[PDB]
C-alpha cells in the first residue's frame, strides 16, 4: 500500500492518492474445492410434550 | 500565516497557497467606545488686524 500527495486545486483542498497492489495464485487445482447450492433458510419442526 | 506549493501547470506556471488565520475577541463590553457621526471638514475663520 502506497500513499502520494498529488497536489492542490484552486479551491484550497488537496489530493492523495492511495493505491494497493495485489493478486492471488491457486499453485494446483487439489487445493481448492467448493461446495453450491447451500440453502440457510430452512428450520426442523421438532415434536413437544410439555408437564 | 502559511505558505505551500500547489503545482505546476501545463503553462510551465507554480502556483503557491498563502493563508492567515485570525480572530477578534472583546472579553468585557466596558473595554471598548466608539464616538460617531465626526466631522472633519470644519475650518474655523479667525479675525485679523495687522500691522
Amino acid at each position: 500500500l502506497s500513499v502520494r500527495f498529488m497536489g492542490i486545486n484552486r479551491n484550497a483542498i488537496a489530493s492523495y492518492l492511495i493505491s494497493l497492489y495485489c493478486s492471488l495464485a491457486v499453485l494446483t487445482d487439489d487445493a481448492l474445492a467448493v461446495l453450491d447450492d447451500v440453502e440457510v433458510d430452512k428450520y426442523h419442526d421438532y415434536p413437544v410434550n410439555y408437564k
